[PDB]
């Protein structure tokens, strides 16, 4: 037997597995579905950023009722080191009232307050250059970034020169420079943190920072494409976990932990074992014949995502070297590679297609002159009409409660709730941080190699799309202010300065916008039991014992931010809760 089980390798069950196994009378097995990365140029060297090596396969939406029926393919990772592996490195923290509401809901010792320790020791912070700092505007607080913890995160050490012209604009604009966005507020424009390792501008992701690096324990064990096909009872108790080869073999193992069963298997993936353990809404497990352990309607509800809009562009006078010039200009694009390979310099530290800032906005600083009329129609409706008519009534509750506390975020001046880039290239990108849609994952059969139901609901919830309007059209003040208008942008179709109304503009986006930036979340959420809630604020799976999640399915709702930085603090915090259940060392 092993001491703990871990369903899932990416960044939730590594940085456990990385603490656990510090007692080296603790013994974990961590099973993942992918395998090992071989450390190829897509994975490790920013500018050369392949995240298709490790996507899962075969996973498609539903049609997708508020995006005009589209089905979308859907993208989470499959390999050691999960979504860190493969994304596009950006390492942002929450806001403090994301927390602070996490805690509001019903789950002690949930905070800001809580957290920060938890992010400082999840990491070691890389000054930048002074002379970059000074040249690019990049701020930091010292007191607020860890210096000691296992993910290394700094900067690109170089910026496009059009980079430049879209701070200045940004600031033109109400987008100020903010001291640090690690600071619990990011209401403006600063540089993007980055999960390098600066000592060699190389991923600095949980395969490595939380495997590699005390992958001389043997009681870390690891055993790479495998999936985690059910978990094992004796009465309520989590005993162990059957598990099969990824690829389909006809073969099942079954193995065994003295003290717990931690599930880490994403948004996607974790839903799904806890459905085919019997875990899982009574409805559901009967219509497939499951055996009910534990009735939990909200196993599989609540789903969010952060949406994506892509925003393209001409230009007349653009400035070189720009982004484009790497994918345009084989001699650019050689003399970059070179520089990188020699004295690591240059374009290649920056992730592909990405600039080095990036800009966050509260409603009010989206929409100055309408913000309280979108707060109004969100006051004014019902949260059950997010929700089909049916849903459990305890998981309406939940949302109502989730949807009550972002709408105080939409009222404060210090939450983001969406966010802009430019690569300084042939296209702009918006995210909608903060969607009050909610969708679903859903087992469709008992055949642990099918894939589940997901339906990302995106945009059903009208108010989604008065916010996001409000930040396309932000988005369009920067690129008219003088200092972008320098450049001669103009939108080019099937966006355009010809599209004036919230209609005209909001019509293209239903055909444009991604349900998804892979940010999938809140499938098990930490909430009460009577609120649609899956866990406790130990993160322990009602109705059993003996079993948690981990991995970021148990957050109540999405963040002013990126996931990738609160999934590591979240997994450190767990660590110290089960170590102290445990009397571990
Ligand atoms: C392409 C792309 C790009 C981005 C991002 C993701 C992706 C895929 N993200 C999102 C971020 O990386 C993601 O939210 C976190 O990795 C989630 O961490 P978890 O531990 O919850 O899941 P994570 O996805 O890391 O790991 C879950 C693991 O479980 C495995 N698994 C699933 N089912 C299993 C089963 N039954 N048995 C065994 N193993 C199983 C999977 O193979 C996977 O490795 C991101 N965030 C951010 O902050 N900055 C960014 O730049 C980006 N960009
Ligand atoms: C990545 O973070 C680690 C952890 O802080 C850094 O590791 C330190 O490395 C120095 C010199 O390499 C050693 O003297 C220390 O013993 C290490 N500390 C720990 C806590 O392991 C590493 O330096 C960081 N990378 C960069 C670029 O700073
Ligand atoms: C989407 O499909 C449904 C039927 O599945 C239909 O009622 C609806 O009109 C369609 N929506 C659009 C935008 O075409
Ligand atoms: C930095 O900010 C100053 C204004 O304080 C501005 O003149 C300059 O162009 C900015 N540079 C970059 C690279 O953002
Ligand atoms: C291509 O890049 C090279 C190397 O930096 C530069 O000298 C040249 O002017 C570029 N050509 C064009 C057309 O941009
Ligand atoms: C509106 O602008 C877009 C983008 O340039 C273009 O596709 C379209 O033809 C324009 N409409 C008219 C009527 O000119
Ligand atoms: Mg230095």
């Amino acid at each position: 037997n092993y001491t703990f089980i871990i369903a899932g390798g990416g960044i939730s069950g590594l940085t456990l597995a990385d603490r656990l196994t510090e007692d080296p009378r603790v013994t974990v097995l961590v099973i993942e579905a992918g395998p090992l990365d071989r450390g190829e140029d897509g994975i490790l060297v920013p500018g050369a950023f392949s995240p298709w090596l490790y996507f899962w396969p075969g996973l498609v939406s539903t049609p997708q009722a508020g995006l005009n029926n589209r089905t979308v393919d859907v993208i989470t990772a499959q390999v050691v080191g999960g979504g860190s592996t493969i994304n596009a490195m950006v390492y942002l923290r929450g806001d403090k009232d994301d927390y602070d509401s996490w805690g509001a809901l019903g789950n002690p010792g949930w905070s800001w307050n809580s957290m920060l320790p938890y992010f400082i020791k999840s990491e070691t912070f890389t000054p930048p250059s002074p002379e970059l700092a000074a040249a690019g505007n990049i701020t930091w607080d010292g007191s607020i970034r860890g210096r000691s913890g296992p993910v290394n995160y700094s900067y690109p050490n170089y910026f496009f020169p059009g980079s430049e012209n879209w701070w200045n604009a940004a600031n033109e604009v109400g987008l100020p420079p903010v001291k640090d966005p690690m600071a619990g507020s990011k209401q403006g424009v600063f540089w993007i943190p980055s999960a390098i390792d600066a000592r060699t501008m190389t991923r600095s992701h949980a395969r490595r920072n939380h495997y590699d690096r005390v992958s001389s324990r043997p009681n870390y064990h690891i055993l790479p494409s495998h999936l985690v096909s059910k978990i094992l009872f004796r009465g309520k108790q989590a005993i162990g976990v059957s598990y099969i080869p990824t690829s389909g073999g006809n073969t099942t193992t079954n193995v065994y932990a003295s003290k717990e069963i931690t599930l880490a298997a994403g948004g996607l993936g974790t839903p799904k074992i806890l459905q085919l353990s019997g875990i899982g809404p009574r409805k559901l497990l009967n219509e497939l014949g499951i055996p009910v352990i534990s009735d939990l309607p909200g196993v599989g509800q609540n789903l969010q995502d952060q949406p994506t809009l892509t925003i393209p562009y001409t230009f007349t006078n653009n400035v070189f070297p720009n982004t484009d010039s790497l994918t345009t200009n084989a001699t650019y694009n050689a003399e970059q590679r070179a520089l990188y390979d020699s004295s690591k310099q240059g374009a290649y530290t920056i992730v592909n297609s990405l600039s080095t800032n990036i800009g966050v906005m509260s409603l009010q600083r989206a929409a100055p002159k309408s913000y309280r009329q979108i707060i109004a129609a969100a006051r004014a409706r019902s949260a059950s009409l997010s929700l089909p008519p049916g849903t459990d009534p305890a998981v309406i509750r939940g949302y109502q409660a989730q949807r009550n506390a972002i709408l105080k975020q939409f009222e404060n001046p210090n939450v983001g709730v969406g966010t802009v880039h430019w690569g300084t290239g042939s296209s702009a990108l918006v995210y909608h941080l903060k969607p009050l849609s909610r969708g679903t994952v859903n087992i469709r059969s008992t055949n642990p190699l099918d894939a589940p139901e997901i339906d990302y609901r995106t945009g059903t919830d009208p108010i989604d799309a008065q916010v996001y309007t409000s930040l396309f059209r932000k988005n369009r003040e920067i690129f008219n202010a003088p200092s972008m208008r320098v450049l001669g942008p103009s939108e080019a179709a099937p966006f355009g300065a010809n599209l004036t109304t919230d209609e005209e503009i909001y019509a293209v986006m239903r055909e444009l916008i991604n349900p998804s930036n892979a940010h999938q979340c809140c499938t098990a959420a930490m909430m009460p039991k009577d609120m649609g809630g899956v866990v406790s604020s130990e993160q322990k799976v009602y109705g059993v014992q003996g079993l948690r999640v981990a991995d970021i399915s148990f957050w109540p709702f999405q963040l002013s931010g990126s996931p990738m930085a609160t999934a590591y603090a979240g997994a450190e915090r767990l660590a110290d809760v089960i170590k102290k259940e445990h009397r571990l060392a």
